[PDB]
């Protein structure tokens, strides 16, 4: 025989949407206890999970989004470096993986500012993507870097919150590479930020599309798939804003449905990239059918 | 401009089973005709597929699924090799980029012998697995290695079959390395054959089970599942006996649904592991949630 090997495969998934290349990047996954950050008794919580074969503690992915419009190399989201423990932190060696250098980003859009975002921003002091422009709402950054809210900050949590996000985003404010904007805003040819606040008071959807096929990468929207699909109207205590995640994941859910487009979530189970069908009270996700890429 | 470079990664899955390491290993993806292999219209099956989003010709996965108990490592089947294309074949690349060597496999399992199961068996006419025995049920074996089966096989197609299965094993019987079983059979410790006949005359289910810990390899006993879960009556042109392969069907999923385990298929989408649940008047799957092994 041999003896185990027991490593997992590189976590990166390859796929098409129209003339652009998508690359979904594994930043590992950590098991959070969904039960008790979910705003509904934990019995109800335990037994959606159980329906989907799944118990808490959960494990849960953490995912960027590359996207290689074939004039732009630009990334959404970039893990956590070593910001969330020793699980974390694997998007770099991913990208690497998927055959890119940090060298080659030319922009990155950050769904929001939670350290399982913007971690991969920084390699110790040094910037880790040197050449990216970094983009978010002017409303993410001017809540999570303010001395004054970290100064008022209730909790050690969300002290951390703040002092990971001013750790990975202030040097690339220094360097002048920050640029935000306000709301729905046309960036790059193919890719447009679309508002979705209520997780964080300034997150951001990011909506692909290229030869009429449309990718909408949702960050933080959903959460927990085996409770949020079925009753979008779950929301937890990481939300800034309760009913206006329902709101925005609700709209999110019904325009996915209703046009029949690919959506994707950090959260969702790598690679996280799939369709959605409402059905019954709420909605069904069908993960995209794995398929094989080549060279053009 | 950075350039693209469409390539997808390397097509292994790990996932632990109680002390045992499954690995699933792709093959590739095919294209396939499926409305026109499936027993019923072909606008039904083209409306099955428009409710998950897809359409036919599907690219469908073709998998097979590496054991590693601690004491043997056992692969159940083999992918196609060069048999049905270039798409197909990435069974050896893939096992040997989940950091194995193909002479460090004891055992192949096979559920049947169809192409895509069998023509991993071989590289040009040498043996792939050079230490490896081979197992598969005798009347799989007996129905696959007749040569008059061959002289009656009606259409190239169905003959190109026999002709797959003969190359693909008799090079294994002619060095003494196929050890066939009969029925269900205890082999290794912590994986048993169990029949499921019916896709094949000898269609064979692999059960590995390590700490309390089950997983169901079923083969072919699923080929469509945007059509098979929801009306696990449909069958196909390919099915030997559709009305036995519907039964085990049938059986299969109500077993794993009533004991809550793990199942695994060639033809789900890769790594096509996953759990089952009893709905209306059919089964819903249930993909394993991704997870890391360290
Ligand atoms: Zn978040
Ligand atoms: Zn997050
Ligand atoms: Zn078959
Ligand atoms: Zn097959």
């Amino acid at each position: 025989a041999a003896p185990q090997v027991r490593t997992s495969a590189p976590g990166y998934y390859r796929m098409l949407l129209g003339d652009f290349e998508i690359t979904a990047l594994s930043d590992g996954t950590v098991a959070l206890p969904v039960d008790k950050r979910l705003n509904q008794p934990a019995p109800k919580t335990q037994s959606a999970l159980a329906k989907s074969f799944q118990k808490a503690p959960l494990e849960t992915s953490v995912t960027g989004y590359l996207v290689n419009t074939g004039s732009k190399l630009v990334l959404v989201d970039t893990g956590a470096a070593g910001l969330f423990g020793p699980t974390l932190g694997r998007l770099l060696a991913n990208l690497k993986a998927a055959g890119y250098q940090p060298e080659q980003v030319d922009e990155i859009y950050l769904t929001h500012m939670h350290p399982d975002h913007v971690g991969g921003l920084m390699v110790g002091e040094q910037l880790a993507f040197p050449n990216a422009v970094v983009r978010a709402d002017q409303k993410e950054a001017d809540f999570w870097l303010s001395q004054t809210n970290l100064d008022k900050a209730p909790d050690d949590e969300s002290k951390g919150f703040f002092k990971g996000a001013m750790a990975s985003l202030n040097p690339y404010v220094k360097a002048g590479k920050f640029k935000p904007f306000s709301g729905n805003t046309d960036l790059v040819p193919g890719i447009k930020a679309l508002a979705s606040h209520g997780h964080t008071p300034g997150h951001t959807t990011y909506v692909v599309e290229s030869q009429g096929q449309k990718l909408a990468l949702l960050g933080d929207l959903i959460l927990v798939a085996a409770v949020q699909f079925d009753d979008p109207s779950v929301t937890t205590d990481l939300d800034s804003d309760s009913k206006a995640v329902a709101v925005e994941r609700k709209k999110a859910f019904a325009d996915a449905a209703k046009g029949g487009y690919l959506i994707a979530a950090s959260h969702l189970p790598f690679p996280g990239i799939g369709h959605i069908r409402a059905e019954g009270k709420g909605y069904r996700f069908v993960p995209v059918n794995y398929s094989v890429v080549n060279a053009a």
